[PDB]
């Protein structure tokens, strides 16, 4: 039975590109190796962010992956609205971790490690 990962990013400005573009190989690298279906969505509207969070929790993904400290708001806010659905954020540490938000630094985005937990996460 497939499941399904969507990954969200900011795209505001260019200061991002890097980590955004290591975040997308990461996610397209699980997918070689698991039965998963994927989805991205792009916004440079941080207004939108907690909106396009909780359509995404209504999509049926198994995983909903942010990807930049921006997101660290919304998300927790969201999160808290969906206590199973399964959260990810990149490049930021919550003082007080959520129980459904595992948290990757910016390292470990681009060394294997994302597309290692993703794997077992869909596992």
């Amino acid at each position: 039975s497939k499941k399904s990962v969507s990954m969200i990013l900011d795209i505001e400005g260019t200061n991002n590109e890097a980590m955004n573009n290591s975040a997308l190989l990461a996610l397209n690298n699980a997918q070689k190796k698991l039965n998963i279906d994927t989805n991205k969505v792009e916004s440079d509207d941080s207004s939108t962010f907690s909106n396009s969070i909780d359509i995404l929790c209504n999509d049926n993904y198994d995983l909903i992956i942010a990807v930049g400290a921006r997101f660290a708001k919304p998300l927790e806010m969201v999160a808290k609205k969906y206590p199973k659905q399964q959260f990810a954020i990149i490049d930021y540490e919550y003082d007080k971790q959520p129980s459904n938000i595992t948290s990757i630094s910016y390292e470990d985005n681009k060394s294997g490690y994302l597309a290692g937990l993703i794997a077992g996460k869909m596992t």
